[PDB]
């Protein structure tokens, strides 16, 4: 019987859950406490819930609130012993797990409860132990940044306090003078200069009234250096000479010589860019059916960072940067599409306890930030919860260690990322007469989209939702969807500033003012005061300007998607900002919108130039095997998949390239492509280039190549012309920090001036962090670490034919393997992979040498690209030569035979320098066309041939008949995998880690591979299809869910109609499921799975009695069919008691690993009654794994064996020997004899966790056999759907 006492107004349960840790976590703790000296016996924890409720339950009431707290892996549950630790969020905070939970619970008619909070209960036995001793226990099992450790489950009372609305505060700047000013600026932290100081005592003085906090909170935002971007619009004098431009006017230059294919630049949150006219799939509003609707999809991109709160609280950082970056694209114009992402990180030496490195030394760090190892365990996940749940593909993204003792431009200091990059970015797609904005209608209604407010913007410490921001992109998506009638005059997103930026911002952009009611803004914090209401920085708000007459429209789209908002103000002709607060009836700001939003005067930088002297790699420890060696385990080298399988690949159906190439899935793709539609083969590609540590030696060189590598990774992609790329340009700069303003400077000028006009490649879009150092006092002595110049590059670009990328996969047909070294023989080695990893800088580094040259390169590329030349291409970057061709090797699977005698006697140099440039592979045969074509370019003295990839696992590199190095290429793949295998290990299941890295090492490996019991190319469907009678299908969705499109484009290949049906549309009678013959319930993250994967959206159907009745009326008739994929499969197995025949079906739980898993996974089709998987048993073909709870778990070995003989299991993982498997990740979750879908006896309906409507285009296949058409396998599902309804 659960806990049940008063709580002010309202009482608070106290419900028990389930075992919290599995094992290897539990051992995990109990190792730290033994590495530390604290004795502890043993350790348990259980998760506890608390349900601030406003009024009683009934006993059917309080069985339903019972029901949706049990979730989760059945582990082992024990009687409580020892003492009790209870870990909660921190008082004054509410968790998203609250806030999603409380969703559920009012969506299954539980209005009592205000508020479900989660907590941990640790029972910990050690009976020695001092108080002191117990406040390190207590520090180990919590995060300080957002939990609080509590001795008594009834301390849970004091986060649910409901404090009294605090008043707004004047600053007495009548009574005190300008110390009122100089106390409020302290006290508040603005950090205003004396000149604004002297600006706000005027305007203040000149109205006759003291300003209120929030008026000067407010300024302070819209001024700071940042907002303004005062650094990149001021005056330059560099060693003495006054400079003609600033430098956002020389990255404008850019767009002033190349406005080809721009359509916004500079004008919106993100740039956008021609497309390409295709069908794009949505649901009708009149209809709901889903269409395809031809028309141009432009493309937008933009590209953020979140440095400072990811150094203090790097999961929420990263979460919190991706969901900011995330709303920028949606805001675009009158609303956009978001499709997909990139990710970037830069943090100092990872120090990975047992696999230190040589290159590496402890310089300690401020204890007020965490390790570059937390950044890069915690963040990367943050960053990808933001995105698998949000629902876009994370599909190309850099990250490198940099952390050194060097004699740059200052002296001998410490140059690293103590202060780390946390770099999202993105593109999107955008229609036609939505790239411009409107013109505000005076009496327009201003919305805020999205969450209930709380106090965020400690300070530093984020806090993500992001099914809160899928809720409101589909609002976002009717609204543009509606073309001509979309209601969104005018939207913004909510960032820094929170609504104190936006509002003004968005009545400012449309030429008016507003007047707005303080206490119509949605709030989870009744305690705000008029400051923290207004100014916060809570996530997942957008604010928009509707007509007064689409009020009603606009209402009936965000409650069909459950998507909040409040209409707050009124857009008024006097351009005046009022803000009104009707509790306190007062007026916390009123003021004309050119007072606040006023200039002080632009800034001069006046600077001079440092230059570093270069010196001479000391090559006396370095052999050619020991550097091959080392720079294999330098982590911006080495195999980067704890990055990549973290985060969905898949999602939205239009993944042509992701980072994972060939049958062996290495992940070294150098660019990402998308396709523009579900129907097109256009497309969009992405890259990256970046190179700081240049930067410690030349500025201008760092530049010229970070733009250099993003072409070179780009570049095997059909794009055509040069102009249709286009760059964003993320500038991370140490301001201040001597020499960097002059090089930045001169890096900005190397690029918009110079480099980027003469290519024709344009800028539209940037961004500036501008305080990239971090100061601490370590001994009695002053520390100081500061970042390199930081330029990274993102390339995006329109691409004519998805089909025609080129990977790094070497094919071993005869083939000749040509390099083209941009460096010219240069083979430079200043700041190189090998020079760090020897703890050196070394003397000159590489640069663009020829523009013309890089310009013929890329022309070059294209034409061979076009006409099918190619067989590979990777191009050269960190690690040089000898990684670009082993990374190959790897990716083939298979040996190369080179030669480097025609690169330079100096072996080290040709092998390791980071020139610009590449391997090509080609057909022997085309050898000497390909090398005549090169020729035409201007760059036959930059082409060598060096030899060719043969079978085996040989990697050799010869000079004439002396053997420069040799080795096994497994080996080489095995060091190159350690990093990888060394971070999955601390952060997840090490027994899985451990699996996978081991795997490598097998070359036997023959690589995914298929077995085809049908004609894939047979549209049994057709006939069907012909006759024009095409049956619905429900493709169902809840709040949450991201993958109904993909899934509705799958049945409609197959002949279906395919309808929209939001769980939304169910209860409120607007669809009935009598009208269908088949159902589907799609993947994504329904209430973010809180309370179990797909546990709340079965429960909100069982726990309303009528849409419950007409799920089991459905399933019980005689000729229906249903299919649940990923989440749906979840979910239906959680809705077992409606559905005939799925009394043995598993429940679905947490994967093995512990760990998300985005991968492309080997299964057979197994012998099952399935009717959609007729004529496909002893099929055996890769598809789209996205899950973390996709590990089946039965209730016990009678379980599994009455399920395995009653022949109900569909889908099994195999690994790539065609063997069932429990072996990571060729299983990747875990499932026992390889399960991943079951039937019901009867065979109508089926439930598995891969997604086939993922893949069942051949283009969106990460890798498949060359000869297959453009139906993969996994189309024959929805073609048996069709033809089995007849
Ligand atoms: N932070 C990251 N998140 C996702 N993927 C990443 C990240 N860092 C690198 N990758 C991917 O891993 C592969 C190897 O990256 P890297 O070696 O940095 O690329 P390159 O040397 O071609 O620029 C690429 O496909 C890249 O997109
Ligand atoms: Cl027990
Ligand atoms: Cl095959
Ligand atoms: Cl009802
Ligand atoms: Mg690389
Ligand atoms: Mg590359
Ligand atoms: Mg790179």
């Amino acid at each position: 019987g659960s806990g049940l006492v008063p709580r002010g107004s309202h009482m608070m349960e106290i419900l028990r859950g389930s075992p919290a840790l599995s094992a290897f976590r539990i051992n995990k703790l109990l190792a730290r406490f033994q590495a530390a000296n604290l004795q502890v016996h043993n350790i348990y924890a259980e998760y506890v819930h608390f349900a601030d409720l406003n009024a009683p339950l009934n006993d059917s009431e309080q069985a339903q609130l019972t029901r949706l707290l049990q979730y989760g892996p059945a582990l082992s549950s024990h009687t409580p012993a020892g003492k009790l630790l209870l870990v909660t969020p921190r008082p004054g905070t509410i968790s998203p797990w609250s806030s999603k939970a409380t969703d559920i619970a009012h969506n299954c008619g539980l209005q009592q409860v205000d508020r479900l909070e989660r907590g941990v209960a640790y029972y910990i036995e050690a009976s020695t132990l001092t108080a002191e001793q117990w406040r390190q226990v207590a520090a180990e099992l919590h995060d300080r940044m957002m939990e609080t450790v509590f001795s008594s489950l009834t301390d849970a009372e004091k986060l649910f306090i409901h404090h009294q609305p605090a008043p707004v505060s004047s600053v007495d700047l009548l009574g005190e003078g300008r110390q009122a000013l100089i106390d409020a600026n302290l006290r508040l932290g603005l950090a205003l200069a004396e000149d604004e100081i002297d600006y706000l005592q005027e305007a203040f003085t000149k109205l006759g009234r003291n300003p209120n906090d929030i008026e000067l909170y407010m300024f302070a935002q819209a001024n700071s250096e940042h907002c303004r971007h005062k650094i990149f619009n001021a005056d330059w004098i560099i060693d003495g000479k006054p400079q003609p431009k600033s430098l956002f006017k020389m990255i404008k230059n850019t767009f002033e010589t190349t406005p080809d294919y721009v359509l916004s630049a500079y004008k919106d949150n993100a740039a956008v860019m021609e497309g390409s006219a295709v069908g794009r799939y949505f649901a009708d509003h009149n209809t709901g059916r889903y269409d395809f609707h031809q028309e141009p999809a432009h493309i937008l991109m933009k590209v953020e960072t979140h440095n400072h709160p990811t150094a203090i609280s790097p999961w929420p950082g990263a979460a919190t940067g991706s969901g900011g970056e995330i709303r920028d694209e949606g805001a675009t114009g009158r609303g956009a599409k978001p499709k997909a992402g990139l990710v970037g990180f830069s943090v100092s030496n990872l120090r990975i306890p047992g696999f230190e490195q040589p290159w590496e030394e402890d310089f300690g760090k401020p204890e007020r930030i965490v390790t570059a190892l937390d950044i890069m365990t915690e963040g990367p996940l943050g960053g990808a919860a933001f995105n698998n749940e949000f629902g876009r593909p994370a599909l190309t993204g850099y990250f490198r260690t940099y952390e050194e003792k060097v004699n740059s431009h200052n002296g001998e200091e410490l140059r690293g990322y103590h202060k780390p990059i946390m770099l999202a970015g993105g593109i999107g797609n955008i229609r036609a007469d939505h790239v411009q904005k409107g013109e505000i209608v005076v009496g327009a209604k201003l919305i805020v989209l999205g969450g209930p407010a709380m106090n965020i913007g400690f300070a530093s410490v984020q806090r993500d939702n992001p099914e809160m921001e899928r809720r409101c992109q589909e609002v976002i998506d009717r609204c543009w969807q509606l073309g001509d009638a979309n209601p969104i005059l005018f939207i913004h997103d909510v960032g820094a500033g929170g609504l104190s930026n936006a509002m003004p911002e968005l009545v400012s952009d449309g030429g008016r003012g507003g007047k707005f009611e303080l206490r119509d803004i949605l709030s989870d914090e009744p305690g705000m005061s008029p400051l923290e209401i207004w100014c916060n920085e809570s996530q997942e708000r957008y604010v928009l300007a509707v007509a007064a007459d689409q009020l009603p429209l606009f209402d009936e789209l965000c409650k069909r998607e459950r998507a909040p908002y409040a209409v707050i103000g009124d857009a008024t002709e006097e351009q005046h900002l009022s803000l009104h607060d009707n509790h306190f009836d007062n007026q916390p700001i009123d003021l004309p919108l050119d007072v606040l939003l006023g200039k002080t005067p632009k800034m001069t930088r006046d600077v001079q130039t440092l230059k570093a002297k270069g010196d001479a790699l000391n090559r006396a420890d370095i052999t050619i095997a020991d550097a091959v060696k080392r720079v294999l385990h330098l982590p911006t080298v080495a195999e980067k998949t704890f990055l990549v399988t973290i985060g969905d690949r898949t999602v939205t159906g239009m993944v042509a390239r992701d980072q994972m190439v060939g049958p062996w899935q290495v992940p070294v793709a150098d660019c990402a492509v998308t396709t523009a539609s579900l129907d097109s083969y256009y497309g969009e590609a992405m890259s990256i280039g970046e190179r700081a540590p240049v930067a410690l030696l030349d500025f201008a060189a760092s530049a010229r190549l970070a733009v250099g590598e993003a072409l070179t990774n780009i570049a095997a992609t059909q794009i055509g012309d040069i102009k249709r790329i286009k760059l964003s340009a993320n500038w991370m700069a140490a301001a201040g920090h001597p020499g960097e303003d002059a090089g930045l400077y001169d890096a900005v000028k190397a690029v918009g001036e110079e480099l980027c006009p003469q290519l024709g490649l344009t800028i539209p879009v940037g961004k500036d962090s501008m305080s990239m150092k971090t100061r601490w006092q370590e001994g009695n002595e002053q520390r100081e670490m500061t970042s390199p110049l930081s330029l990274v590059i993102s390339a995006f670009a329109r691409v004519e034919d998805v089909r025609h990328t080129l990977t790094p996969q070497l094919s071993t047909e005869d083939n000749a393997l040509l390099l083209i070294d941009l460096g010219k023989g240069h083979n430079a080695l200043g700041a190189t992979a090998l020079a760090q990893v020897y703890r050196q800088l070394g003397d000159k580094p590489a640069d663009v040498r020829d523009v013309a040259q890089l310009k013929g390169f890329y022309d070059a590329m294209q034409a061979l690209v076009a006409a099918r030349k190619l067989l590979a291409w990777h191009d050269r970057s960190d690690g040089g030569l000898l990684v670009t061709l082993a990374e190959m090797a790897f990716a083939g699977h298979c040996g190369v035979q080179v030669d480097i005698a025609a690169l330079g006697d100096d072996h080290l140099a040709a092998l390791f320098n980071e020139e610009l440039g590449g391997v090509i592979q080609v057909r022997a045969e085309d050898r000497d066309a390909v090398e005549a074509l090169l020729a035409q370019y201007g760059l036959a003295d930059c082409v060598h041939y060096l030899g060719q990839a043969l079978a085996g696992d040989r990697f050799v590199i010869t000079a004439n008949d002396q053997t420069v190095f040799s080795e096994s290429r497994t080996t080489l793949r095995v060091w190159w995998a350690e990093t990888t295998w060394q971070m999955q290990r601390l952060r997840d299941n090490p027994q899985c880690a451990d699996q996978e890295h081991e795997a490598k090492a097998n070359d036997t490996d023959p690589g995914l591979n298929v077995k085809l019991s049908f004609d894939i190319n047979e549209d049994i469907a057709a006939p069907y299809i012909a006759t024009g009678a095409r049956p619905k299908v429900a493709v169902l969705r809840e709040q949450g869910v991201n993958s109904h499109v993909e899934m509705a484009a799958a049945f409609h290949r197959a002949g279906f109609d395919a309808i929209d049906v939001h769980m939304s549309d169910l209860l409120g009678g607007r669809i009935g499921l009598g009208n269908f013959h088949a159902l589907v319930a799609c993947g994504g993250f329904s209430y973010g799975d809180v309370l179990g994967a797909g546990e709340g959206w079965a429960k909100s159907i069982l726990f309303n009695h009528r849409v419950r009745d007409e799920f089991e009326t459905f399933f019980h008739r005689p000729q229906t069919l249903a299919l649940g994929v990923c989440n749906g499969c979840q979910m239906m197995s959680n809705l077992r008691e409606l559905i005939p025949g799925s009394e043995l079906w598993p429940r679905f739980v947490r994967n093995h690993s512990d760990r998300f898993e985005a991968r492309f996974s080997l299964v057979e089709v197994t012998q099952s009654p399935s009717l959609l998987l007729q004529g496909m048993v002893g099929s055996q073909m890769p598809i789209a794994v996205s899950h973390g709870e996709g590990r089946v778990e039965v209730r016990d070995d009678a379980h599994l064996a009455a399920l395995e003989s009653k022949g109900l299991v569909a889908l099994r993982y195999v690994d790539n020997f065609g063997k069932v498997t429990e072996t990571y990740p060729a299983n990747p979750n875990g499932s026992p004899n390889g399960i991943t879908a079951v039937t019901t006896e009867n065979g109508r309906v089926t439930i598995m966790m891969p997604h086939p409507e993922r893949v069942f285009r051949t283009v969106a296949n990460s890798w498949h056999p060359e000869n297959w058409g453009e139906d993969s396998p996994w189309m024959r599902i929805f073609r048996n759907a069709r033809k089995q309804l007849g």
